[PDB]
């Protein structure tokens, strides 16, 4: 399917144990997509002071459209040293590996895969 319904655990930035997906734009987008497929991907809501506490390159989920079955349609955009790879809507958050951190909430998304 071109889209997959996912419920992403929302993590507090200070709980996150693995603060990025890798070392290149291509690797982080690759790893983000693999973790989303495997159910091992978390979401950190972006506020003042969050991104400097995570590792670049960043992978964002961004709104791709204006929400089937409560799932916001999203796509992946990576960022490295202020340049973004992809073009999309408003940021819903920054993706990170999930390795068992307790979430504060879930974000229902329809991921363009």
């Amino acid at each position: 399917k071109t889209h997959v319904q996912l419920s992403l655990p929302v993590l507090q930035v200070r709980d996150v144990l693995v603060r990025g997906f890798g070392d290149s734009v291509e690797e982080v987008l690759s790893e983000a997509r693999q973790h989303l497929k495997d159910g091992t991907c978390g979401l950190v809501e972006v506020e003042k002071g969050v991104l400097p506490q995570l590792e670049q390159p960043y992978v964002f989920i961004k709104r791709s459209d204006a929400a089937p079955h409560g799932h916001v349609m999203v796509e992946l955009v990576a960022e490295l040293e202020g340049i973004q790879y992809g073009r999309s809507g408003e940021t819903l958050g920054v993706l990170v590996p999930h390795v068992g951190e307790i979430p504060v909430a879930y974000r229902k998304v329809l991921l363009r895969k």
